[PDB]
C-alpha cells in the first residue's frame, strides 16, 4: 500500500501492475536502484503563477550573451526544423537526420559567438529557472540515500549544471547527461564534448554496480527510451508529467507511462515513492 499515489494528479491505467513493480523495487531498496529523469518540464516546472517557465533551450535563447543576427538564425532554425519534428505523418526514421541537422547548425551557430565559460552563470543568474516543488526532498534524499540521478537533456549541460548549482542542490550523486561545452584554455567556446545528444538519442547509451531497478521520469513520450542501453534492467517504473494539451494526450499518456502526473507541479509523488522504497531494505 502507497499512500502517495491516491494524490489527485496520478493516473493509472494499470494500478495493480504499478502495485507489483513498486514492491519489485521496495525488496531491492537503495543499493539497486537509480533514478534516470529529463530536465525540462520533468525537474524544472511547466509553469507557475499562470506563466509558463522556460526550457533550458529558452533561458539560452533569450540570454544577452546571444546577439541579435545570432538569435534570429535560431529562430529561422527552429521555424524551418521544428515542423518536421512534430509532422504526424513522418516516422522517427523520417525525422532522424534533420534533428540531426538541426542540433549541429545550432552548436556551430554558437561556436561563431564569443560565448564565455563565466557567461553561463550570469545566464542563469537572471533567467526564469523554477524546479518543482519538493526539489529539496528529492535531490536530498537521492544524495543521503547514494542514489545515482542521471539527468538527460538534449540542451546545453552547463545551463542545466548552473540551474541545479544556483538552487544548492547540486550534490555528487547527480550526473547530467548532455551537451557540454567545449572550452578552450582562454575560456571560450569553441565546440561540444563528447558525441551529439539530439531528441532522438537521448538515452542511457551516452553515458553500475548492480543498479537493475529504474525509476524513469519524463514530460515527453520520446522519454521513454531513456533507460534504453542500460544493461540487465530487471525492475523499471516510469513516470511521466502531463503538463499540456491534456484531453487530446491523457490516454496516450496513461497507455505509455505506469503513472501519469497530471498538472502536477511538485515531486510528492515521486518523493514518496522513493521513501516507500528506500526504508524498506
Ligand atoms: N525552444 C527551442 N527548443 C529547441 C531548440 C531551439 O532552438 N529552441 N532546439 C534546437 C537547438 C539544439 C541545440 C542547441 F544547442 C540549441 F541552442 C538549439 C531544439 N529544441 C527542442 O529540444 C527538444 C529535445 O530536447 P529535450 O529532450 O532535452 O527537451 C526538442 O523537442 C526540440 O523542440
Ligand atoms: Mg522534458
Amino acid at each position: 500500500e502507497v499512500s502517495t499515489l491516491m494524490k489527485a494528479t496520478v493516473l493509472m491505467r494499470q494500478p495493480g501492475r504499478v502495485q507489483e513493480i513498486v514492491g519489485a523495487l521496495r525488496k531491492g531498496g537503495g543499493d539497486r536502484l537509480q533514478v534516470i529523469s529529463d530536465f525540462d518540464m520533468t525537474l524544472s516546472r511547466f509553469a507557475y503563477n499562470g506563466k509558463r517557465c522556460p526550457s533550458s533551450y529558452n533561458i539560452l535563447d533569450n540570454s544577452k550573451i546571444i546577439s541579435e543576427e545570432c538569435r534570429k538564425e535560431l529562430t529561422a532554425l527552429l521555424h524551418h526544423y521544428y515542423p518536421i519534428e512534430i509532422d504526424p505523418h513522418r516516422t522517427v526514421k523520417e525525422k532522424l537526420p534533420h534533428m540531426v541537422e538541426w542540433w549541429t547548425k545550432a552548436h556551430n551557430l554558437l561556436c561563431q559567438q564569443k560565448i564565455q565559460k563565466f557567461q553561463i552563470a550570469q545566464v542563469v543568474r537572471e533567467s526564469n529557472a523554477m524546479l518543482r516543488e519538493g526539489y529539496k526532498t528529492f535531490f536530498n534524499t537521492l544524495y543521503h540515500n547514494n542514489i545515482p540521478l542521471f539527468i538527460f537533456s538534449a540542451g546545453i549541460g552547463d545551463i542545466l549544471e548552473e540551474i541545479i548549482r544556483q538552487m544548492k542542490v547540486f550534490h555528487p550523486n547527480i550526473h547530467i547527461v548532455s551537451n557540454y561545452m567545449d572550452f578552450n584554455e582562454d575560456g571560450f567556446l569553441q565546440g561540444f564534448k563528447g558525441q551529439l545528444i539530439h531528441t532522438y538519442n537521448k538515452n542511457s547509451s551516452a553515458c553500475l554496480e548492480g543498479k537493475t531497478n529504474v525509476i524513469l521520469l519524463g514530460d515527453s513520450i520520446g522519454d521513454l527510451t531513456m533507460a534504453d542501453g542500460v544493461p540487465g534492467v530487471q525492475n523499471i517504473l516510469k513516470i511521466g508529467f502531463l503538463n499540456d494539451k491534456v484531453e487530446e494526450r491523457r490516454e496516450r499518456y496513461m497507455d505509455s507511462y505506469d503513472i501519469v502526473l497530471e498538472k502536477d507541479e511538485t515531486l510528492d509523488v515521486v518523493n514518496g515513492l522513493l521513501q516507500h522504497i528506500l526504508c524498506q531494505g
